[PDB]
């Protein structure tokens, strides 16, 4: 029904790229939105002319909304999809979820109930370099020997949620679902190691730094190795995503990537967010608006949340 009305829960990079594409789109009209931070808040009232309001409970519930957008902190996403679905909402997520399978299982039998969208993609990480990646793995033949490592040094760490180990919730969440989007060519994860370690603040509810790092063995014979650290112990950074495969190697620093072949070196061309974040509005406004059915289904971030519960396990973590 259009124009639809969008209420954003969030208003960081994923928020402000869905609020670019709706506003231009004439099918979509922005009506209001919800921030967590005071700073961050204003802001993006000013850039988009909307006013916010005052709680998420209230945005959700706003009969003057069709769809929300759900981009936020972490442990809110599945409890916030929950009740904009039951309010009879469409519901957009930037990845993650749910904290578990079973909810994440529990919203998708909602939105059928309820006959609503219920859509999640996982594009602020590395979702040009993702797109690189699929546009380049048949390039290498076998992949046998996988590393994704991403090492952020922050020295004082902050007093926020993504240093709060109920709101930022399992450290590996993120980086797991990335790894876990070639089922289609590694085969499902068959076996697990992970360890996770927590440098904690005089306030033990915040972390200064962690150290979370996944061995994982895949069906079709992949070994990856997957790390996440943040904090102050770190004094080296590190962005890497590599891949070797029998047939060439993919090596990602941030995003900058390059084919290797025997002796040949080919630059890889990484695309926009933006561009993919828009692709994905207008796909999203196709469904609402023609029925056509959307490229994503919701099984490739169910499976990441099952890696994610696998990997939590083996850590002894929750």
């Amino acid at each position: 029904a259009t124009p639809v009305r969008v209420g954003i829960v969030g208003t960081g990079y994923a928020a402000q790229r869905r609020a670019e594409v709706f506003r231009g789109d004439r099918r979509s009209q922005l009506v209001s939105f919800w921030g967590n931070s005071e700073a961050n808040t204003a802001k993006f009232a000013d850039t988009f002319g909307v006013r916010p309001q005052q709680s998420w409970q209230a945005l959700i519930n706003d009969p003057e909304i069709d769809l929300v957008l759900i981009a936020t902190i972490n442990q809110l996403h599945g409890a916030i999809a929950e009740a904009a679905l039951q309010a009879g909402k469409h519901v957009v997520l930037e990845y993650p979820l749910a904290l578990t399978y079973a909810m994440g299982k529990k919203l998708q039998q909602l939105a059928r109930e309820k006959g609503k969208l219920l859509h999640v993609e996982h594009i602020e990480l590395l979702g040009g370099v993702h797109q690189a990646i699929r546009q380049n793995l048949g390039k290498i033949g076998e992949v046998f020997y996988a590393r994704y490592s991403t090492i952020m040094g922050q020295n004082p760490a902050p007093q926020r949620w993504t240093y709060h180990h109920q709101q930022f919730g399992f450290p590996l969440v993120a980086a797991l679902s990335r790894i876990s989007r070639f089922t289609d060519l590694f085969g499902t994860v068959q076996q697990v190691d992970a360890q996770c370690r927590f440098w904690d603040q005089p306030n033990p509810e915040y972390f200064r730094a962690c150290l979370a790092t996944a061995y994982l063995q895949f069906n079709n014979g992949l070994k990856a190795e997957v790390i996440y650290g943040k904090g102050e112990v770190f004094h080296q950074n590190e962005r890497i995503f590599t891949l070797h495969g029998d047939r060439g190697t993919l090596i990602f620093v941030g995003e900058t990537g390059r084919l290797i072949q025997g002796q040949t070196e080919t630059e890889i061309t990484v695309g926009s967010r933006r561009g993919l974040f828009r692709q994905d509005t207008e796909a999203v406004l196709d469904y609402l608006t023609t029925g056509k059915p959307l490229y994503v289904d919701l099984e490739a971030s169910l499976y990441a949340l099952e890696v994610a519960d696998l990997c939590a396990q083996a850590c002894g973590y929750k």
